[PDB]
């Protein structure tokens, strides 16, 4: 017995692999990944045979890889004895004789042709598949991917890479001490809660997103699905302000990679342009909530009326009055409120404004950070800080990672647009200053999921996620204040549907 | 061949383990584990055997084990055949022969003894050692457990658990797919900083506090010292506003439990003292450093010398006043800063009180935050907050847990003494608002290690931990700031010596 894997680089959807006899595609870091993983071997005295069809053997060239066997496919081409480098079969069949006989092959990897990969897929010759994943799919396809059966299950998914603003992923599909565990499980049973890892049960298979992957979940939107699966699993229900109880639980994070990707999830269809408007909103130290209504972003609806103002104790304010919330704390800190109509020019303290300053004055400073927690502005706020302080980090190679710290976040509506907004902001932050986008630790207080939302993320959990899109801005602004939505331009973004869900306000 | 484990509960140093012909303490969960140890097998047909010398028979009252088979090691104790479940060896080396005949023997189990355990060592009879840690040592002892041989390795330590005010540890001593790991491999060979994987590399064993334990790393100093160990493999070498330059990374976060133990260093003996005198200078919003100086506290005094306030810009001020530091900002946030010899009382916002009354009257609440971040007042403060913001949280079975995030961490000084001082904090919020402590999660953005304190963090990082010890208050207080240190009892407190390391000014 010897393993035959399958590598095979298709497009995120529709599967394509190939049109008009070569790749839709130009990605140096895949054939640089093929290379080695076709490569990959432990005796020296032994070579790794590599099988393709006879057209994907005329695509490369009709000349051999060094260090491989390649092993042509073709009913046409005759038995060349001349190439010691170089074979050819009738049949895909009689070509794995490489099992029985031929001991200087240690694995055999089918390396491409539709034709090859849906007989070596229907006649069960595959052990592993190498998938590779490309985010692009607006293109013309005429070679694609069949369809992977049901045998086989993923089992790791790299985080997104980019090459050529292009997004793809890495994937790996199988065919499929006790004492340690068996001491945690009676410590499990003896103590109750007592034993915090009681507290903290790891997620079960029914509300776990894609159970098969267990070691390689590399991908960076489980930092957000396993969170609401721990959410999901672990949360005790508890009611709140609002007539709609939650399931919550207290201290999580979730981490992002910005350099190769923008974490924009793809189990669901997330309004960005709302996200976009909400940040220059917050930026040029806007309060009123009617300019984000005249663009059509409806966010600040429920926590603006007329009614909920007046509940709260703010029936003297206006109809979409927000008072001195985000934005307000980053421009004018400690400025004295009054309504949405005044000029708070001069007044306050530009939090902002010393961020930047600092950031390209003073990068390796420890106090780069940005505020919205105000004791004293509180009471005038039509809803206190969720996402509280924000701490920025200039690394050695010039790039800005950006943390932040979350008292309570809405895992159903609030978190996805927190993460694409801060990334977003930190992006802006890192063009002003003349840096490069890093990473994004996202610290969370009380994460919850409205008992509304139930069915719906349950729903989203049964996705399994697609690589990262890449955010890049057209034009390269003097002031954070001046960038627009048509300079942004969002490339490779093919999420799962949108899912409906109701805010409580 | 058959499994012969040793299960035996010893106190933390001296590995004494009884006393007058009985044990020197009493734990219920400690002879539970043992009963559950032993009870556990896989065959319903088979039983396990408990080897035992013939003083601690007579410790059990010479009465058989339900479901086991006890096995009395004596000289002098006649072969009583009308017992189906005990029986008598002369010598422990026939005692074994278990393995050789009797096959409803499943696993081997010995039990006790000091003069069994010393030549069951010896001889090398044993496979796994089931070790209970107990956390006392100012007692007598009679029976001590032997020292575990170089060929044993510890593969588990269960987090500290509290019985009677007594710390205790779950420890196993042992005898001793590619496919992902190569993927992940090559991908970290093709992209370089690209990916985010080689950006937060696992720490070398050279750098591994306690390597051998690999996944029963389950004691929550762990999260201290593998942070120890990340920042020590990962940190980019960068300089500050001190001379002293440090190995930094950034977005780290640290999980700890209160409720069955104390997060207090057993690695390193804490000045638990200076942590508290510190913590209840804060509650009084006292800005005075000699206030802290007079009862010996030296942590403020680089940061407080003329020099350095001179230095800073704050050559007006006094040569010890801080400024509107911590604790101002904790009773008077917003408040005008004088000097430190001016009556603050009634000015600026209460933030401590209004966090107390929050709490006991709300406490399903999502704004329980305490902050000392206040930009306006940043530039009069001899030190901007390092703990910058705090979020407290009631759980459903009246359990107070506590985040703290903090911009700045110095792994070598500052960090040991923010754990401690906020689980203190937490303790006396939970105290006063009648809860009990629950989990304390710390969320650090510029991790880093100081260059001065290599030698000693790695001298560290070369020592075991040990049970967390216990913290219990004397009295129950009206008031907060009305805690003593005579009101503080830290019972089981046995840490390895303190490590001498200087303060960056
Ligand atoms: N993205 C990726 O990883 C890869 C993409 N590609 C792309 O896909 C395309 C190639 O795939 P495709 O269009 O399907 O062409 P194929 O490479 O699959 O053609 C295979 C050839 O092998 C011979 N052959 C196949 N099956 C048999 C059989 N059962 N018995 C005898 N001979 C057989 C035939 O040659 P003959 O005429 O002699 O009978 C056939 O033309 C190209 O555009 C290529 O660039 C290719 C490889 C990898
Ligand atoms: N913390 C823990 O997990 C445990 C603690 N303990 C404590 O330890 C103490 C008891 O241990 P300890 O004092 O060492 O006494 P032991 O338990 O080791 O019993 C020793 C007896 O076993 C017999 N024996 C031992 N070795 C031999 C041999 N090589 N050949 C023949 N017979 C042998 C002898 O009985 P004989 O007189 O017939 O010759 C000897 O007196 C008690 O205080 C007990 O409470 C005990 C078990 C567990
Ligand atoms: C047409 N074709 C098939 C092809 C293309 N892309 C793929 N991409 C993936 N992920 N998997 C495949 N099996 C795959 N196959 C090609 C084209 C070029 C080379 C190639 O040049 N390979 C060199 C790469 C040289 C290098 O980057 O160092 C090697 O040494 O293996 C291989 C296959
Ligand atoms: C004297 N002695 C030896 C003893 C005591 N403490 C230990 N503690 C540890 N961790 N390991 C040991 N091997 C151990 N042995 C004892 C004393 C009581 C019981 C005992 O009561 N066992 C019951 C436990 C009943 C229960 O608590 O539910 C059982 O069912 O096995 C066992 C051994
Ligand atoms: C400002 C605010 N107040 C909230 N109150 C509760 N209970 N939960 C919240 O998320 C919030 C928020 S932030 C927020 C973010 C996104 C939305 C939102 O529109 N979510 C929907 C629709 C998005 C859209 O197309 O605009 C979704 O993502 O599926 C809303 Cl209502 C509020
Ligand atoms: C207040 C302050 N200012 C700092 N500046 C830098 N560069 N680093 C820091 O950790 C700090 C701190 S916090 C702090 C905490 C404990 C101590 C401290 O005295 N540690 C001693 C033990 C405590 C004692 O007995 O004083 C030690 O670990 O050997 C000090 Cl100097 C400062
Ligand atoms: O960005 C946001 N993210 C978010 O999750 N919320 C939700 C969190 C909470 O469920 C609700 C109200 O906040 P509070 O918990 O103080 O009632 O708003 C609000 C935002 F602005
Ligand atoms: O509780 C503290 N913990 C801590 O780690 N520091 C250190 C962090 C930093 O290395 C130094 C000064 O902070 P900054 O980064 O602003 O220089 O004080 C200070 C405290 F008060």
């Amino acid at each position: 017995e010897k393993n035959v894997s399958i590598v095979v680089a298709a497009s995120v959807l529709s599967s394509g692999i190939g049109i008009n006899g070569q790749l839709p595609w130009s990605i140096s870091e895949d054939l640089k990944f093929f290379s080695k993983i076709t490569n990959n071997k432990c005796d020296s005295n032994k070579k790794n045979a590599l099988i393709m069809g006879r057209k994907t053997w005329d695509s490369i060239g009709r000349r051999p890889l060094k260090n491989r066997i390649i092993v042509v496919i073709s009913s046409s081409l005759p038995q060349d004895e001349a190439d010691p480098n170089v074979v050819v079969f009738r049949n895909l069949e009689d070509s794995i004789e490489n099992l029985m006989n031929d001991d200087s092959i240690e694995n055999i990897f089918v390396c491409g042709g539709e034709s090859i990969y849906r007989d070596a897929l229907k006649d069960n010759f595959v052990d592993r598949i190498y998938l590779t994943r490309v985010a692009l799919e607006d293109i013309e396809f005429d070679t694609y991917f069949p369809e992977i059966p049901e045998t086989f299950l993923p089992v790791y998914m790299s985080q997104t890479f980019c090459t050529k603003n292009i997004s793809y992923d890495f994937m790996i599909f199988e065919k499929q001490l006790k004492s340690i565990d068996d001491t945690v499980d009676l410590l499990g049973e003896i103590f109750g809660i007592r034993k915090m890892g009681n507290r903290h049960k790891f997620p079960k298979e029914e509300i776990y997103n894609t159970p098969s992957i267990r070691f390689g979940r590399e991908h960076y939107e489980f930092q957000y699905l396993d969170l609401l699966s721990r959410v999901l699993e672990n949360g005790a229900y508890r009611e709140n302000r609002t007539g709609i109880s939650t399931y919550s639980i207290f201290g999580q994070m979730m981490r992002f990679d910005m350099r190769e990707s923008f974490p924009l999830l793809t189990t669901k269809k997330v309004a960005i342009r709302s996200i976009f408007e909400e940040l220059i909103w917050f930026i040029k130290g806007d309060t009123n909530g009617n300019h984000l209504i005249e663009k059509k972003v409806y966010i600040w609806s429920g926590n603006g009326s007329k009614e909920y103002l007046e509940r709260i104790g703010l029936g003297h304010r206006e109809e979409n009055d927000l008072g001195p919330i985000y934005g307000f704390q980053w421009r004018h800190y400690n400025g004295e409120y009054k309504t949405m109509h005044d000029d708070y020019t001069g007044v306050g303290v530009d939090q902002l404004a010393k961020l930047i300053e600092t950031l390209k004055n003073n990068p390796k400073d420890r106090r780069h950070i940005l505020t919205a927690w105000n004791p004293s502005a509180l009471s005038q706020m039509a809803l206190p800080p969720c996402h509280v302080l924000s701490q920025y980090y200039v690394t050695n190679d010039n790039c800005l990672s950006c943390n932040l710290y979350q008292r309570s976040c809405d895992l159903g509506l609030g978190s996805p647009f927190n993460i694409a907004s801060y990334a977003i902001l930190t992006m802006m932050l890192a063009q002003v200053c003349g840096y490069e986008p890093g990473e994004l630790a996202i610290f969370i207080g009380d994460a919850h999921i409205y008992e509304n939302h139930l069915t719906q993320l349950k729903e989203q959990l049964s996705r399994t996620p697609r690589p990262f899109p890449q955010l890049k801005f057209k034009r390269k602004v003097e002031n954070i204040e001046d960038f627009k939505w048509e300079d942004i331009e969002l490339i490779g973004y093919y999420p799962y549907p949108t899912i409906k869900m109701d805010m409580a306000v």
